[PDB]
C-alpha cells in the first residue's frame, strides 16, 4: 500500500517523506489555499524539493473553474512543464476527462479527482488515467456508506486496468485499514491522521507495564 | 469493460467514438425507426464512417418478419457484405440459433440477441457466437429481478466460452455498475445513459468549494 | 402499500383514481411545468377534483427558491389553505428541516423532499413530517446503489417513527418490488412505471396458450 | 397448506377430495380442453358434485378473449350464478386487473391468474383478490428461476393482505416443499404430482426390511 | 424435548422410565424381532408395565405386509384395544395415509413412521397424524444429508400443526442435538444412544482433577 | 457444457444432431421400450447411423436383471463390441461397480448410472469410470432436494477425477442452468426440455415490438 | 447477566459483593483446595458470611469420588442442610443425573457442573437442574471451540427450560462479553477476570487527555 | 480420495482390495482384539499378504500401555521391521509425539492417532508424521460436531504440509461425503460402511422400472 | 506454522527446541524479570546455547524507556552484536517506528511488537520489518474481539509484504488454532500453552479403551 501525503506544507511533506517513507503528496485547491503561499510559490518549493526523486508523484488541480477540455489541456501542459513529479488532477467532468484522455495520449500524467461512483470511475480506467481518487470522507459527512470503492477494486481487477486507485478524504486509520482490506493501491491522508494511525492506548498500557518490569530488573 | 452505444444517430456515434472512446455501435429496428432516416441509408451512412475502423463492432438486425433459418442467413449474408463492422444480429429463437450457427460456420459474426434466461444464452455459447445479449431493462419494468446475468457470466467463464456477453436495455449507470461488477465482457446503453454515469452531484458541489478557495488564494 | 401517481396531469390522476385506486398523488416543480398549465391553475383543477375525497393525500412543493424558513412557512400556509388534501413539500435543507417543523407544529403536514441519505430521512423523522419522500431514480443514473432504503424503514420501525416512507425516483416495476420488500409505506411513480408493472410477456404467451385451448373446445 | 386440484376430471376431483382432503379445485381452459366434455357441462357437473359443500372454492377461468373488463365481468357474474363453490379466475392484465376490482366491489371472489412477478402480484392484493395464482412451472420450462414466490408471501404479510397466494403449474413435490417452505397458503397440483410427492424409495426399502422381520417373528 | 426409548426390551424400558424419566415409546417389526419373544407377548407385557402410566405413548406398528387402508383400520384397530397407552405406527404410503385419515377420524393416535421427505410430512399433518416419524439414520448411511428435518419443523410451525415430530434412526447424541437445535418435539433412540450421550470424556478428564484436589485438601 | 440427448428415437437424435449440435446419445430400458422398435435394431440403427461420427458417446444399459458382476460384463463387452460409439450403461450396485471396474480395466467406457448420493457417485470414480449419471428428477418428483449435484462436482474437482458428471433426469431448462451452474460436464435431457429451453415469452414480445418497428419504417 | 465470582476465599467474596454487586458464588474441590482452609470450615464462614441474604446461591460440589446416586444424595443433603443458601454440585455422570433427579425431587437445588456438550447440557434440564454449568476454558485449553454455549441458550430458550446456565471455566472479559451474546444467565469468573474486564487501556489514555484539560481550565 | 479399510479381518481386506480398490488398512487393539487371532499371528498374515504389494499402509498401533517415547521408539522399530506396508500408529501425547519425530527422523513412517482437536493435528505435521487422524465418530457419541476436520484439512493445505490426513471413526457415507467435501486425503471406515454407502433406496426403486420396461419390450 | 516460545527460561528453551522443534524464542521485559537472572545474562547464555543454530531468531526487547529513536538504534545495535541469533524488539511507537526504519536499512533484523490494530501492523510493513507482534490476549482481557489478526494476515498477503506476523499474548491451544485458521507465519506461546495444545480429554478416554482391549488380546 502507497501512502501519500493530502497536505500542500513542505514541512510536513519533508517530516512524512524522511520519517515515514510516503510514496507521494497529493494536493487540492483548498490545502494550496491553507499553505498561505501563493500557488506558483508552493510548485516551486515542491519542484526544487524533489528535483531528482524519482518515482515521487505530486498530484497538482489545475483552475477549478475551467469549463472547456482545451483550456484544461493548456492549463495543465503548463504547470506539468514545472516537474517530472507533477501529476495534473482533472475534476470527473464531461470536459474533464475529455482532457483527461488528450493529456494520458501526449503522455501527461493525470489524476482524475472527485469521483464518488464506481460509474465515474470506470470512464478514466477507460482512458488510461495514471490515477482515480474516488473520495470517501465527504460522502460519510452527508450519512452516506462507501463500499462503492470495493467495487471499483474489484472492476478495475476484473478488467486488468492499470490505473492505480487512491483513496481520498480518508479522516481515520480505520479508514485507511478499509482501504488497505479493499485492495487500494494508494491512500491519501493529512500528517495528523497517519500520526494517531500508528498509536494505540493499549500500546501505552503496554509500555508502562514493561517499564515497570525493567525497573524491578537488575 | 467495453461501451457500445445503442444508437442510430451518427451524431450521437460520431461524439462517443471521438470522446468517450466506444469500443462498438448496437442498433435495432426500433433505434433504425427512431433515426427517421430509411434502413439501407442509416448502414450506408455506418459503413462509410468506420470503413476503415478495425475491432469496431456494429450490430445490425436482420428482419424481424423471417421465420426460416435459410431466410435469415439469406438476408444477414447480404447485410453482412455491405461492411466487415457489420455483426448480423439474431432473435434467440428456434430459426435464429440454427441460422446463427450456419452463420458462425460460414465465418459471418453474429449476435444472438433477445436473450432473457442463461438457459437460453447457454446454447448461443455451444454454436460458437461471437456475441449474446442478454436483456435486463425490459424484465425489470414488468417487475423481475436481473441476477441471471452473474449465472450467463459464470457459466461462459466455467466452460472457457469465446462469446462476449453484451448487458443490453440498460437504463442508468447503476446497472452499468451492476454488469462489471457481475464481469460482462461489454455493456450497451443509449448516449444519455453514458453521460449521465460520468456526472455525481457531489462533483460539482465538491467543484464549487474548489471554485471558492481558488478564489481566496493568490 | 399505497400507490402515489407521480403526475401533475389530471387526466391521468383521474384514470389512475378510477382504475388503480391510487391512494394519493405527488407533483414537482418539474411536473407541474411539463403539465403546460400554470402552477395556481394545476391547483384548483386538483383541489376540485377531490373537493370531499378524504385520505387522499396530493403532496404540492413550494417555491424552490425559497431559502429562509419563515418565507416557506408563508407560501406553504397559503398553497395548504387551497385544500384540506395538499401536503407542502419542502426540500432536506437547514431551513426546509426548520420550516418543516414549525408547519407541523400548526398542524399543516409536511412532506420533506430531495432525502439521499438515512441521515437526511432521521431528522424530518425527529421532527414529526407526516410524510419523508427518499430518491432513488436520481441516486442510480450517477452509478449509486439505494439499498439507504431499507436502511430507513429499519430505523423508522425501531424508533417506532409515524412519518410515512414515500420511495420518489422509482422507474420501473422491479424497483416498485424492492421498495415493497423493504416495507416502505408508499411509492410514488408515473402512470407508465405502474402501466407495465401490471404487465409481463408470460401473461400474453400464456394467454395464447389459453385462446388456442378455449378455442379446441365446445 | 391447503392442496387444490388443478383438474377437470372429476374422478380425480371425487377420489382427492375423499382420500387426501383437497381444499379446493383449480382449472383453466386447457383442462377443461383436456376434460374432453363441453365447458358448461364440466360446470354443471361441478355445480352438482359439490352442491352443498361448503369452503371448497372451485376457479372457473372466464373466456380468454375477452379483452374489455365489461366484457369480462358480465361473462364471469353469469358463470359465479351457476355454483357459490365457483371463483372467477381472472388474467392479469389491465382489463382484467379492473374486472378483478368491480367483481370484488360486486362480492364475486375472483383469482388473478397468470401472475408471473411480485409486481403484478401487488395489484391484485391493492384490489382486495380473494386468490392470486404466482405461477412457477412455465417460468422454470424457459430456465428462469421462481424465488419471487417467497417475495409475494413477504410482501402479502408485511402489508396484512387478505389475498392467499396459489403457487401454480406445480411439476413436483419439492416445488410443493418450496411453496411451504415460502408460507404460501394454498399449492395447485395435478392428482399425479399429489400421488408420487406421497411416495419415497426409501419407504418401500424400509417397508422390505420390516416385511422380513416380520416374516421371521412368531 | 421429549426423549422416547426406541426399544422393544422391557429391562431397558424400565430403566429408562425410572432414571433418564423417558417420556415414552416408539417400537418397529425389527425391535419385535430382536426382543426374542412373540408380538402379542411384546404387546401384553408393555399394556400392563404402564396400565396406569398416563402421557406415556407405546407406538407399535401394524402388519407391514398390509396393503389395503381398511385391512389397516381393522389390524390397528383391535391392537389399539389392547391399551389407551398404545399408538398404532403406520408407513407413509398411500394406503397408510388413508388408512391414518380414518384412523385419527375414529379417535385412534397414529405415528405415520417412514417418511423420508418433507413432502411426505405434510400430508400425515393435513389429516391430523399425532405423530410423524421423519427417519435421519438409514438416508445418511447411503450418503445422504438430513437437513430436511428443519424445513418439516419449520413448515409444521408455520401451518400451526398440532403432530409432533419424533426424529427416528437416531444413532449419536450429535443428531440428537440437532433435532434439539431444529425445534423437533421427540427424538426416538436406543438405550445405549441415550447412555452415550449423557457422557463426555471431559467429564472423567475433570473428576480426575477434581479427585486428586480433594484428596489433596482436609 | 455437453448436451446429450436422453431418447432413443433416431428422428429427435438425427434432428439434435444437426441442429443443436448434441455432443451425444444416453439411453436407458425405458426409453428403448417406448422406441417400440426391438432392442437390438434401436442398437444397430444407432451404430449405423453413427458409424464415422467420433467422439459421440451412445450409453446403452445391459440387460437390468443381470445380478452377478460376470453375467453384466459378457453382456456390456458383447453390446460394447456392435460400435465404438456405445458406452455401456451399469448401475450404481454392489456387483455393478465390481462389473464397472473389470470393464474399465479392459478399456470398455462405462457410466455407472442410477446415482443418488455423493458416496454413490465418488466408487465410480475411484474405479476409473467414463462417466457418472446423478439422477436429479426422481429424487424431486418425491420431495427431495438435489444440491448433491454441487458436491459431486467439487469433489471430482477437488480430487482431480476424470470422470465426466451426466446431470440426468431433467425436466426443465432451469435445472440445466442448475447443473451449468454448478459446473455439471454434460446433461443429459429430453428433445422437448432442449427446444423449450431455448424459448421465452420475453424473446416473443421483444420480437413483435422489432415486427412493429420494421413496419414503420422505410 | 449475573455474575457469580469463583472463588472459595471469602476476602474476594466480600469485596465483590459490596463493590461488583455479584449475585452469588459458585466453587469446587480445586477451589476450596487452593483456599488453604478444610472444606467445612469453608462451608461454615460462607453460612455465616450471607446467613440472611437472600437470593445470593452458593455452589458447592460434594466428594468426586462419590460413583452411586444414593450416595451422592445422603451426601448432598447433608451439605444442603448447612445454608439455604447452598446448592449442591454433581458432576453430569449417569450416576451425578439420576443423584440430581432425586434431589430437585426432594426440593434440594442441583448445578450440574462439568457439561461439555449440549447433549450433556439437556438431560440435567430434562430433570429440574436449578442451575447446569457448560465449562469452556478447559476445552479451548485443548484446541477445541466453544460455540455449544449459543446450542445450549438456544434449545433451552426453544423447549421454555427454566434451568439457569452458568458458563464456567472463564478466562477474559471477551469470553464474558461471547456468554453474555449468547445470552446465558449466569456468567462465573475468578476475582481478577471480573477487575480487568472492567479497565481498558483506551480509557486510561482518554483520562490522561482529559486530566491535562481539567488542567489548562480555569 | 483413498479409501482405508478399518478392520483386522483379512476376509474383508482381501475382498475390498480385490473389488473396492481399497487404498490401505488401518487397525487399532481394539479391532485385533474382535480378529480373535493374536497379535503376532494378525500381523504375519498381514505381512504376507501383502509382501509384494506397494503404495499399500497397514497402520499397526504400538503397546497402548507404552509411556516413554524411548519405549514407543524401540516397539515400533520391531513391528516397523516385519514388513515394509506397516505404518507404526501412536498416540497424540506428550511421549507419542516426541517418539513419532524419533521415528520419522529413522525414517520409519507413523500414523499419529487419537487426535480430536486441530491443535493436536499441527504438532503431528510439525514433526514430518505421515499420517495424522483425526477421530470424528467418538466425539459425536458425546454430542460434539465435527467440522474442525475442514480447519485441519485448511491448515494443512495453507502451510504446505505433506502429512496426510487419515478421517477415522467413520459410521456412515454421509461422513464420508463430509469428508470428501473438506478435502481429507483419506477415509478409514469398517467394511459395512464401505458397502452401504455404495446402496441407495431410489437405485432399487429405479432398478425395478428399469426391470419392468425391459420385460415390456422385445 | 513456526512456534516460538514466549519464555526467558532455558530450561524450557532447551526441551521445546529439543522436543517440540520450536523454531524461535521471544522474551519481553517481563519475562526477563521473571527469569531471576539479569537481563545481560540471560542474553549470554541464549548467545551460547544457540551459538551456530541457524535460523533460530531469539527476539530481545531493548530499553522501554528509550523515547528517541536514536537512543533506541544505539541500543539495539549494541544488542544485536552480542549474537546473530538476537532480533531486536521495538514497541510500536513514532520512535520506534523511526528506530525500526533505520535497524532495517543498517541490516539489523526488527521485531515491532506491541501492535493492537491493523493500521499499526501496516507502517511496520512498510519499512520492511523482519517481524511484526500483533498482541491477542492483552486486548480480550479488557473484553474486545481479535479479528483484526485476520485483517493482517490478508493486508500483507494482498501487497505481497515479507514481514512475518508473530501472534503474540497467545494463552490457549485455541487461540492457536485461531492464527493458524487465519494463516499468520509464527505463534509465540508459553511452555504451558504448547504442553496442553497437545493433549486432548479424548485422547485420554481412548487410551484407556485401547489399554483394555489389548489386555484381553493374547
Amino acid at each position: 500500500m502507497k501512502y501519500f501525503l493530502d497536505s500542500a506544507i513542505l514541512e510536513e511533506i519533508r517530516y512524512a517523506y524522511e520519517n515515514w517513507a510516503i510514496d507521494g503528496v497529493t494536493t487540492n485547491p483548498r490545502h494550496i489555499m491553507n499553505s498561505g503561499k501563493p500557488f506558483l510559490t508552493v510548485l516551486d518549493e515542491f519542484a526544487s524539493e524533489f528535483k531528482g526523486v524519482e518515482n515521487f508523484p505530486i498530484s497538482v488541480e489545475i483552475n477549478p473553474h475551467l469549463d472547456n477540455a482545451k483550456d484544461m489541456v493548456e492549463e495543465g501542459t503548463k504547470i506539468a512543464k514545472l516537474s517530472s513529479n507533477f501529476v495534473i488532477k482533472i475534476p470527473c467532468t464531461e470536459p474533464g476527462l475529455i482532457a483527461a484522455k488528450e493529456f494520458e495520449k501526449q503522455g501527461i500524467s493525470t489524476n482524475v479527482t472527485l469521483v464518488f461512483s464506481p460509474s465515474q470511475a470506470l470512464q478514466p480506467a477507460r482512458i488510461g488515467a495514471k490515477f482515480v481518487s474516488p473520495f470517501v470522507g465527504w460522502k460519510e459527512n452527508s450519512g452516506d456508506d462507501t463500499t462503492y470503492i470495493q467495487d471499483i477494486v474489484n472492476i478495475y481487477k476484473n478488467y486488468n486496468y492499470n490505473t492505480e486507485i487512491i483513496v481520498a478524504a480518508l479522516r481515520n486509520g480505520k479508514q485507511i485499514v478499509d482501504a488497505a482490506k479493499a485492495g487500494a493501491h494508494i491512500v491519501t491522508c493529512g500528517f495528523d491522521v497517519y500520526k494517531e494511525s500508528f498509536q494505540h492506548a493499549f500500546t501505552d498500557y503496554g509500555l508502562n507495564k514493561f517499564r515497570n518490569a525493567w525497573d524491578n530488573t537488575v
